[PDB]
């Protein structure tokens, strides 16, 4: 039998109506017979302490997860991370950067309704992720939800109230479950062979600016003066912003102070393609990356001992399948 | 039949290679389908200057609303040609500024210029004209890729696609195929009486995205600001960070209107009731486009902070779904 | 909108276990499996009673006598329960839902057909969730129509078709939106109501009736129509192209006109997954209509087959059947 | 993924104008009308466009009146012009466009130039027509994205022709490819999907001609009997397509199975498809009765594949095998 490790980090899946209650998720799984059917892999559940609402997660929580995977890596055939839905895509994106040369599947899942509440998706998303980790292994950080497996660094929580909570707007899913499980012909991510390398991260102050009609030079000035190390712009369309000379001079001053300024689309899908004023102002195009990928990629790259110039070039390069190259 | 007014404000649809005055109208004169018997009569007004929609300011919404007001009595319907990058903001703003609207106002444009090969500009404009004449809905709407959406429900979702706009929390109002079908989407609250056009004045508003590792400093900075939109996780959650929550209550105690929306493409905010205790108002399933233009509208009127806070959670123009 | 019913009293739902994939094994097996699944016994759930059919049937072996058996079992238990779930094989579930819609007049309680693509006994079963949702919907959202619940959506039965053979989203309603969608919350869609009678349930008989189903395709001959004009045939369904077009061939049109002359009901449908028949649009006259073919609007083949079974089994003459076939009787078609 | 061809030389595309809604006027064909409307539309004459030559068929046909002889006529027209043009666009009525595209896929072997079938739901230059954009796109794809397959272009997607079906009678998105992603999608940019390649031969184009073949199309529905089947045996029939439930299920009662086994004993090729819009046949029982599974083929691909194979001097065993084999990209192997 394959053996799967399950990191139970918290989230809706394990909660009760009144809140997280320690031991409750595992008491439920003990009284559902589907989990110890002979077709199932063996699995072990590690309950984290404390159990966290994913909306309370900080980048240091990504580290604690990556180090948990690293400790268990040699002893199991694959890894399932149970997680709250609110920041699931940010965790899946972070783990894709931090886990280099990954040689076993890592699948992040959870539920929109608690295992404890009626009509829960928990039992079905967990059973599917175990079965998929054992039988259809893909050596990438993935997110499994509502009968699809997505590349983790391509995912976004798209549908706050739906069982189809997550989308992968710029990439098809990797696998789809029906009567059969079907691997799709989605191109593989760049994929290192060799020993697993797990990259620690350190806190990094990053701002996220949304472009909208009437935005002022003040917000950029704002982030210049509380030293941020990086600024993500959610720009219109394929990466457009108002022509405003004061706005542009603040972006230019940020880059002159060594702040990494990255331009993403605010649209749910599409690719940035930016005379060329933002570029003139030292802004880097983020291609079709999500904000989740872009933020976690910055945490990854700022934590390594890299020059601003090296970081600015690495931000537009496909490191782990997060973006579609030219 | 009918007579349709066309406001050509700028945008991709009219560009070459750069907007160029007279290029859109020179192109339409060489395409027979427009002047054809089953079409309505229409007139194009070219704005001066023509604008990339990414350069629009809230004052540009006022110029468009006032243009519609001047033309309202003399035409059966109104088509607004606009760049795609901020089309949903303009459609949202016009829905609040135009009260008791009694004729269709449809915003459209193209993802490829009329002058480029494979342009969608001809078909989106012809469809808008035909629908404003023959299938009038008395609301501000956005027509794109064979669907008509409620304008204050729209968002530019697909930067590279012909299907560039979505209405994530509301089905379209109409769909075009061999026939044009009205869908059974519930009507918006709709005043009858004389058109009223609400002018707006500049208002400083900030837009904060919640993400892992956000600090209290962002909120502390915005504390030159009359309102703050939070793009929260899921159904409206944010980290429990006491410093963060203390800056939000300090914002609300200084009379700043703080509105919680979802960062998800679709869903409804339903908010330890910590944000609400910190004076944050839930914005239900409103888009950022609708919330931002609704705050410009309400802050421009003679209303105190408490009336604006109450109005932000009410369905004024079909922008949100009650209870 | 579908009604939001009171939750104040504990409901009792009758489950007609007809057979299907849900109860199968690699019997009494379904009922023991539900006893062992604690979700089915929570305070928030309705009480339910399973009637296991003898024998249990693969839905591929269903006939119209089976639709009648199920209608009789609903009528037998109607006054005793608050609603009905029909557990059924996926292959012909849309035919059954469509038939029940026409047979059950003055229906004042929900009837929901469901099942699963994978057996409850197998890993990755959808049966637990489709059945649990059906029971919870029958108790709490008690729409007085025959409906079909699959993969978090409730559909009007007589608008459904099995569209995806391998998918958990097996069913669609190609010409009407779903009545209800389930997520964190159960949402009711603006779907306008079907025609509704009043008083005690009346079950209209549905008998076996010889009906031929002709697919129009390039190279089809006059001999196919001539072939069905032999033996008993009472009605023909033409699966035509697009908005209802067929070859303009004189032998073909003459064989069709011969059929309507002899009292055969000939109904024109689209072969397409969605859209609406509108005859005569792409040549000068209206050739099929002049041959006495009746337009079936946007009906599915499932709805059309069961509607003909229903109307031929009633006390109606040929002219009245022809007229009724293009009339919206139960929400199966969208009027002009 | 579809090739991105050179733009350096001006291409020449041949347009087979068979008929169809695209060229009609108010509900009738008129000779010369489509060609004059195109002369009058500047976008078709821009420098970035290929050169094109229209052959107007006589008479122009409603595609609902097409027979298999019409597939033969189109294949021969392609073969007659093949060396002279860089690509081929077939303008056609929507109703049977998917059957034509399927038929051409089997009939054309060693195809080294694109062949794209397109048309419109509304007649050209008629209000709200999709004909200008479906034809402009087909010509630009044929010139620039020269996939060596028979394809179908509609509503900003290029589909593999022998995977397509008219799914939406009233919609501008009329066609679907339910069991394969599209080859190409058009937006601001033309995107190629990495849809893997069909089998490709090499050398000069070879046309595999067809000759009439009586084929029956049986829908499985509740109450169908061994007699309904025995009736399909009471004409000249050489092959029977069953549109079975779900993953290829039919009544398992002994009469029905004996009737199907008698059909196969008489040398009839009986092929089992799903009646579903998507999915794959997976059947003892029917197999024991001589029935061949058609995997995830459409009815359009199965019917045209049988016209191709039955018109060849092949024994029944060889045609049965060939029916379950992926010859042109029409089906997904196990
Ligand atoms: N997750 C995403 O990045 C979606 C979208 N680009 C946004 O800016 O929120
Ligand atoms: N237009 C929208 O508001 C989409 C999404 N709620 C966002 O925060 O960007
Ligand atoms: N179920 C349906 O009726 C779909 C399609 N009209 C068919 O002819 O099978
Ligand atoms: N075109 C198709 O084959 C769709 C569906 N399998 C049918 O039987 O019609
Ligand atoms: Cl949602
Ligand atoms: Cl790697
Ligand atoms: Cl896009
Ligand atoms: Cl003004
Ligand atoms: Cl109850
Ligand atoms: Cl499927
Ligand atoms: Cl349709
Ligand atoms: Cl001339
Ligand atoms: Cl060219
Ligand atoms: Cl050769």
């Amino acid at each position: 039998k394959k053996s799967i490790y399950v990191a139970y980090t918290g989230g809706t899946i394990g909660m009760q109506r009144s809140i997280p209650v320690s031991g409750h998720l595992q008491r439920q799984l003990a009284l559902m017979p589907e989990f110890h059917r002979p077709e199932m892999p063996d699995f072990t559940i590690h309950e984290y302490t404390p159990l966290m609402d994913s909306s309370d997660m900080t980048p240091e929580d990504w580290q604690h997860i990556a180090e948990d995977i690293k400790a268990h890596y040699d002893d199991y055939d694959g890894f399932v991370i149970l997680h709250g839905t609110d920041t699931m895509a940010y965790t899946a994106s972070a783990l894709s950067f931090m886990l280099e040369n990954l040689g076993k599947p890592v699948i992040v899942t959870g539920s929109q309704i608690p295992l404890a509440e009626l009509r829960s998706d928990g039992q079905i998303n967990l059973l599917n992720a175990l079965y998929v980790a054992a039988n259809y292994p893909i050596n990438e950080v993935t997110l499994f939800f509502n009968n699809r497996l997505y590349r983790g660094n391509r995912t976004a929580k798209a549908h706050a109230d739906g069982f189809d909570a997550f989308a992968s707007p710029n990439l098809p899913p990797l696998l789809e479950a029906g009567i059969h499980i079907r691997r799709l012909n989605t191109p593989p991510a760049p994929h290192g062979e060799g020993e697993l390398i797990v990259h620690p991260i350190t806190p990094q102050p990053i701002g996220v600016v949304t472009i909208y009609p009437g935005i002022s030079a003040d917000v950029v000035r704002n982030f210049l003066r509380q030293p941020v190390k990086a600024l993500i712009l959610r720009s219109y369309g394929v990466g457009n912003a108002p022509q405003n000379k004061a706005f542009l001079q603040e972006l230019q001053e940020a880059s002159d102070r060594g702040i990494v300024v990255v331009n993403l689309t605010q649209c749910m899908s599409g690719k940035v393609n930016m005379g060329n004023a933002l570029a003139h102002a030292g802004v880097i195009g983020g291609a079709d990356m999500t904000v989740e990928a872009t933020l976690t990629k910055l945490h990854y790259l700022l934590s390594q001992e890299l020059d601003t110039e090296t970081i600015r070039k690495a931000m537009s390069q496909n490191l782990r399948g997060e973006l579609t190259p030219d």
